[PDB]
């Protein structure tokens, strides 16, 4: 797909049966998740946002289909305003900015 | 020009005759740039992201040369982490998400 940015790049992913609304986010790293339970044993990380920090909770080979793109890897769940597809599932699913 | 995520999508800008460097983030609705000496007057808002909320100073109408091509915009300068280049210019210089 394209997209343009009048508007935020809300998208719709499936994990782990649910359905959630996420936004294509350049300016992150990683994938950010509002809280939830994940299949599995999780670590603790430390992510840096524009307001300060936050501890999340890290769960590797997870598998997310971001717009019928599925995708494996890293997911961070802590207390984010919204969910947020980091580089690290951008680059799997191909995405790129241009102009 | 095509950008790959494979790091972080860093461009160099030109505002107030200085030089700097930025972020193109799709996840931000608007630009933010590092605390700066800039001629104008201003309204003060506030913003938020994954830290929480930060006190920015407004300035708008705003000439920025992203990679080449000129914009105007409504420019928020304050305790950023890193310089960003939001939606509100990124829509400026015809940028999109492609994938
Ligand atoms: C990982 C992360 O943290 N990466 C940041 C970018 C940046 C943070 C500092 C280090 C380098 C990378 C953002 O890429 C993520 C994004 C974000 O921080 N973007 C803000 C900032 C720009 C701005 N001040 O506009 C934003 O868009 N703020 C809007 C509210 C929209 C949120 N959406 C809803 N609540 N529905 C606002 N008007 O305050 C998420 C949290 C939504």
């Amino acid at each position: 797909p394209q997209i343009t940015l009048w508007q935020r790049p809300l998208v719709t992913i499936k994990i782990g049966g649910q359905l959630k609304e996420a936004l294509l986010d350049t300016g992150a790293d990683d994938t950010v998740l509002e809280e939830m339970s994940l299949p599995g044993r999780w670590k603790p990380k430390m992510i840096h946002g524009i307001g300060g920090f936050i501890k999340v909770r890290q769960y590797d080979q997870i598998l997310i289909e971001i717009c019928g793109h599925k995708a494996i890897g890293t997911v961070l769940v802590g207390p984010t305003p919204v969910n947020i597809i980091g580089r690290n599932l951008l680059t799997q699913i191909g995405c790129t900015l241009n102009f």
